[PDB]
């Protein structure tokens, strides 16, 4: 079970996860392959905003899925 994630730089990531992997783990894995702190970053899938406490199956995320990474800023 691997997934893909599109960063705000336009890069594509590839990671090994499981149907019972929490968003907290999946969001840590992305920091290992790209330099992104847990600031100005939030994981999204098909527009469904994701956060910690839940797992891939709760959010109904299947294998070889492509997720998005987004932020919010008022100083620009």
């Amino acid at each position: 079970m691997q997934i893909f994630v599109k960063t705000l730089t336009g890069k594509t990531i590839t990671l090994e996860v499981e149907p019972s992997d929490t968003i907290e783990n999946v969001k840590a894995k992305i920091q290992d392959k790209e330099g992104i702190p847990p600031d100005q970053n939030r994981l999204i899938f098909a527009g469904k905003q994701l956060e910690d406490g839940r797992t891939l199956s709760d959010y109904n995320i299947q294998k070889e899925s492509t997720l998005h990474l987004v932020l919010r800023l008022r100083g620009g």
